[PDB]
């Protein structure tokens, strides 16, 4: 246990990505158009295996899709680019422990969430180019989990989304208790397999979702409005996840008690 | 043999531990609530691979369910949180070597036992808000499980409460005489699997089993008696383990001349 | 992050690359002779994996081919070897960076491609020799494979292509951010599997699915002129991805502006 | 190489072992106990497993229960307890390198031996009282493997002792020369695998076997003399392995020209 | 890249080795010995699930035992002992950068070679012993494993013989170029896993299989003519893996000039 040093990290980190947005806006957004793509990569893998385990009939295909995610954000991690999902918690933490402010979070969340789509577009553009989703279980397999994403109650996708980035902000949170890059992949794999098997949501990974959909060829049962729906409930899920429990969490274990400075704690 | 080195270290995280208690009540208790979430963390993914593998008639369902369990004490250890299981074996060896009194070890217990279940009812809470317990076979492994753990004889409950915490105490124990963080969750992954797929009680698990039926209105014969009594018969055997065996055997190897 | 740190090494890397063919033919050559041939022994593994399971029926197949692909690029990383798809993203960035030119780069692509190919066509010579694709199901996939890749349109090989090298480059740029080689194999190992299992395209291992393919007895519809359309359509996507995402991206991420 | 560091270190341990007998009898016991139990531990899993693949009539029994003995040894070398087994390479490496006595070593053996043997008759008692062995395929298990490990002619015994203990040693071996614990864990779990896998025989996780389905009311297969005499044949074998291979044989590699 | 740097620790390596055997000859072949044993462990584990998986027809046999190999060369690079196949690239590069004479060269490939054979003969013998290939189908799956070698054409086994020493030595090779000692395990562990289930022929471990296969009274499908026809064939072939390409290839990339 060190919760200080662990809250004096992610203020740092939260200081320098407002830092790096405000002097290179192309710098910061090519990191989050990265991210997105990473975090994609993971999805067109599990999808895979979803088409192909769906067709046969196996028990085992969420299992094996939830083993094979980790490379989402395993990649984000070890290129050390912007994804939204964690900056809920970072810029939560930063801003509590007063290294930001609402505004440098809201710009971090607003331009990390729309480079991070930027990447899923470009990564939906390019997968359908390669014509592996044209016609099969595959391509079946993202269409009909388009439609159940975007035809799923508010309510459900929210609080799975919070349970999402709960695990994906833990992880990072992980990356930042230890110095083992090994243990750091081996975290994310576990949280990314838990959260994946479970059934939670996640914004940025939903954004190439959709994004190969509506880019696909065969029929839609689609409906962009829907991408947009889902998109909005999962991304207030994550946000509170991340910000509420993981930032505020992170927060109030590492705050010295003198500081005190402002507030005092039972 | 770096065993007085070990109980060195157990010692002054349980002086740590309630300093912490008594300087912060807040901290102490939004630390063990942050502990009793990860670990039911850990039963939500296990328990979904339960009510898929058991509803395909899987031999593996019970293997796999082990494999796939070590995230929940490995986020524990890896974010630095207050577990109640973990606490029997650390309070009771920092006890026995004078770094802490009983009354110490008491409030430790009490207190990251309260904070963890409260871990437990908010996620349980958030997860039955998911919807994914609302019918099917995931919601039918935490009905039926839940069932049998409440109905299940207290002698048995008890002893599967020892090795559990034997098992929790001891890749614990493991993570106080490494440096090395892989080969910490390792040994986690490796004792986790072995008290799951065995068949062994864990008290702080069960609470996530609980709140998750209970609050879950897809039915279930469980009750508050139910979850109240298979609670305290795998907590007082958790400590059994925790404390009689692995706290006072590391105390015994570690004691000075 | 450290992205100028990461340019800066991706810049001396290729100032290396281009000193090492300048003052040693041979040396570069014999290099990028080991690394198509290290690849191509993961073609062997996974085409035997393929061939057998294929023939099973296994719905896993796909799968257990991924998984088992590793070998391919950890050998490359972990022998200092010549890859020319490594190749793609690293002469890029270090000639945007202004460590080396234009044809510096051109120069170590074509060398690179070719002693990558001279690997591939030793390896294919020596594994028909082995008269392990004399006949069977490997043989079979070898000879089925071979012929789906070089009948597929050039748009899909391109795209398959770029994909296939986003994700050969990036386990190379995490070898660059790491000093820990387990934590490289590993990331090697997940990037691997995910291009092999989604169905994208490697140029170089590509080689050795045609030397085999061509210099083996077992009768297949691929040809000559198959073999090279495949490999041009894959390696034009290959350098796309390699060259216009991951080189402009890292330069542009570590550029002192 | 450093096979003489190898043998200086395996030379301390003996060493460090009588010297701590000599101090206490208890914490020696203690350690023992400790040990004896946490390989217990690994057969209770693996057990489990056994009775759930076998009653499922799985061809991959014996290698899912090879892979998941690892706990076994594992918990043994990082909570630095005292083992048997491992006693057999590292007393007669000391002894024959002049660090400790004939006598030191045979007591060693002695007082390890029979603590080993408390901590699995403790694990034996405390997993009857779960309740696990009742009536089941894991019952079925225990009785099934405990009569035919008592009904096996010696010189098969003897020498699956033999193959055991060199399978275990040459990981505790590992152990010595390596300062990477997740290193010393992989190199203990191939071993493990190794050694369950092949049908090898290993005298202290008998001691649980016969604990278990000696203390159990539902298990009468075996009874006490068939227990000695397999621990008997196993222990005898262990020792030429543990001593006469590995001992000698590290000696024989390390020793002052 | 660092190739002069791995050229010189080659070359060290070779130094070592020669002056061991001159030093003590029973120490060099003592370790020889050790390895050539070491290496036949993984053959019983392999070949104990080659018969239970061909036994029950699984499409998964060589994937399972490719996978499961890695102990064989794991156990040679931890435990440092001298294995034949390895010296051939070691020896070899040595010997190009001046280090040793051939006649070391030679000296060194002939002991190590005899002494692994050793380990072979005396692990062969103890495996018969416990009863375990009396008879059925791991008893089979060394028959017929040893009569399809043994009637292989020459070339057929030559050629496997070469792919499977490129991959037994690059995985040495590995080794020296990481102070990760997991890593080393991990690259071990691939690279046997590909030439295992690939096909590829290993001189050493074929020493353990017509050991356990003339020693068995069971097994009556091959003659000690035919062992020294597969021994010939594929030793011959392992050398031109290992010094052909390998030893050569390395000489090459770390030669200054
Ligand atoms: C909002 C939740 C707060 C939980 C705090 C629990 C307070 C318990 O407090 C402690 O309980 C122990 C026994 O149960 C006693 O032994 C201790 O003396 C006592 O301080
Ligand atoms: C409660 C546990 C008591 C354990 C006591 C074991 C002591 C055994 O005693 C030892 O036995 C050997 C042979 O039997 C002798 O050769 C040794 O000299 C002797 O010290
Ligand atoms: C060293 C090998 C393990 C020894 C275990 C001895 C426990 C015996 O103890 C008793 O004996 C009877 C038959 O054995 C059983 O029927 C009883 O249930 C059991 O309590
Ligand atoms: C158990 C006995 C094993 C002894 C093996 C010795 C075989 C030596 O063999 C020879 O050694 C010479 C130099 O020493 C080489 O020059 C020869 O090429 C080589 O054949
Ligand atoms: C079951 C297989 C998992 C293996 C994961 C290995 C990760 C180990 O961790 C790594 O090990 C090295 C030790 O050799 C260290 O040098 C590194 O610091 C460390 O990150």
């Amino acid at each position: 246990r060190a919760h200080k040093e662990t809250l004096d990290k992610l203020t740092n980190a939260a200081i320098n990505k407002i830092n790096l947005l405000n002097t290179s806006k192309v710098k910061y957004l090519v990191s989050s158009a990265f991210a997105g793509l990473y975090v994609g990569i993971g999805i067109l893998l599990i999808f895979t295996i979803g088409g192909l385990l769906t067709d046969a009939g196996s028990p085992m295909t969420k299992i094996v899709m939830g083993l094979s995610f980790a490379i989402a954000l395993s990649l984000v991690i070890m290129t050390g680019t912007e994804l939204f999902t964690g900056n809920n918690m970072v810029m939560s933490a930063g801003m509590l422990n007063k290294g930001v402010s609402i505004k440098d979070t809201s710009k971090i969340w607003a331009y990390s969430w729309v480079g991070n789509l930027i990447g899923a577009l470009v990564l939906g553009i390019i997968f359908v180019g390669t014509g592996l989703v044209d016609k099969g279980p595959v391509a079946e397999f993202f269409a009909n989990t388009a439609a159940s994403k975007a035809s799923m109650p508010f309510t459900a996708l929210f609080f799975r989304g919070i349970l999402c980035n709960i695990l994906v902000c833990v992880s990072v949170l992980c990356s930042f208790r230890t110095n083992s890059d090994t243990a750091k992949i081996i975290m994310i794999f576990l949280c990314l397999f838990a959260f994946i098997t479970s059934g939670f949501e996640h914004s940025v990974a939903n954004m190439t979702i959709y994004s190969v959909s509506l880019f696909s060829p065969t029929i839609s049962t689609v409906t962009i409005g829907g991408a947009i729906y889902n998109l909005v409930a999962v991304t207030l899920g994550n946000i509170v996840g991340g910000a509420l429990f993981m930032g505020l969490g992170t927060y109030i274990l590492g705050k010295e008690k003198l500081n005190a400075a402002a507030e005092n704690l039972y």
